């Protein structure tokens, strides 16, 4: 177990939902010779949260995947999740910076690692609800973890979705058809979002390529207030669609857009999308 006293706070890293996530050494010996790890907590402690808390830190601990963030343990009321530390942060913050550096074979072994972990949730029937390039985490180079499991939930075990409508912002345009319609969510809607998250790859992180910028643009930005997912919504039935990133070959593309399928069961299996990046990578190569 990890003790209070011993956990030296060394910065914020980041909020999420409504959690916080902060880079602490723990060191025991007070010696300075303790291991840094990555430490979330409530940003605002309530029941409600705390209970979300203790099944996420379940579900964690229950993880065991090259392509998921390690669980260390917990620490003790002002309940604290202790995992790995993984030194390049974001794959969102990563992508920024080193934009010039990573190709289209680089994105795609990234995006390969995301597809192996997403199945690995799936053999556990467990749903992601949050699969976004700010939840990814970079352990090196050439490895991405799955970094954040705050909306992840465990399927019913006779149904194939998840019906869930949190208080807060929802982040809506990484959402499914029937995610926002309906509150259900299941393997497929992670899909969809992965999809999102292929786009986002291949856009490199540009400010007026994203996402919220791009489906903005498409409803109208005199849209407010919750008319926003109406229009949203009337916009993924008539089968408008984030557009192709610059450059970003036909084949890539074709992925992305079999994700955003508005037909639930067509939508591709994370098994099929491995073996279609994996193809093309070698293909690439
Ligand atoms: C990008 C920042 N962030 C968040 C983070 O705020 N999230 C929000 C929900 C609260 C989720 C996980 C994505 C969690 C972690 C994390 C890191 N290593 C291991 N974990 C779990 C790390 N390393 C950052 C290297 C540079 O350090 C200076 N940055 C992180």
């Amino acid at each position: 177990q990890f003790e209070e006293r011993h956990l030296k706070f060394l910065q914020q890293l980041g909020k999420g939902n409504f959690g916080s996530v902060e880079m602490c050494r723990y060191d025991p010996l007070q010696d300075n010779t303790g291991e840094v790890v990555a430490v979330k907590k409530l940003q605002h402690s309530t029941e409600e949260h705390l209970r979300d808390f203790e099944r996420e830190i379940e579900i964690l601990k229950s993880l065991q995947h090259d392509n998921i963030v390690k669980y260390k343990g917990v620490c003790y009321r002002n309940l604290k999740l202790i995992m790995e530390y993984l030194p390049y942060g974001s794959l969102r913050d990563y992508l920024q910076k080193h934009k010039e550096r990573i190709d289209h074979i680089k994105l795609l072994q990234y995006t390969s690692q995301i597809c192996k972990g997403m199945e690995y949730l799936g053999t556990k029937r467990y749903i992601h609800r949050d699969l976004a390039t700010r939840n990814i985490l970079v352990e090196n180079e050439n490895r991405v973890k799955i970094g954040d499991f705050g909306l992840t939930k465990v399927l019913p075990q006779d149904k194939e979705y998840y019906k869930v409508k949190e208080p807060g912002e929802s982040p809506i345009f990484w959402y499914a058809p029937e995610s926002l319609t309906e509150s259900k969510f299941s393997v497929a809607s992670d899909v969809w979002s992965f999809g999102v998250v292929l786009y986002e790859l291949f856009t490199y992180i540009e400010k007026s390529k994203s996402p919220p910028a791009e489906f903005m643009r498409m409803i109208g930005n005199d849209k407010q207030g919750q008319m926003i997912v109406f229009h949203l919504i009337e916009l993924l039935k008539n089968n408008g669609r984030l557009p192709r990133p610059d450059g970003c070959p036909d084949e890539i593309y074709m992925i992305m857009t079999e994700c955003w399928n508005n037909n639930v069961n067509q939508r591709p299996s994370f098994r099929d999308l491995a073996l279609r990046v994996d193809q093309i990578r070698d293909n690439m190569a």
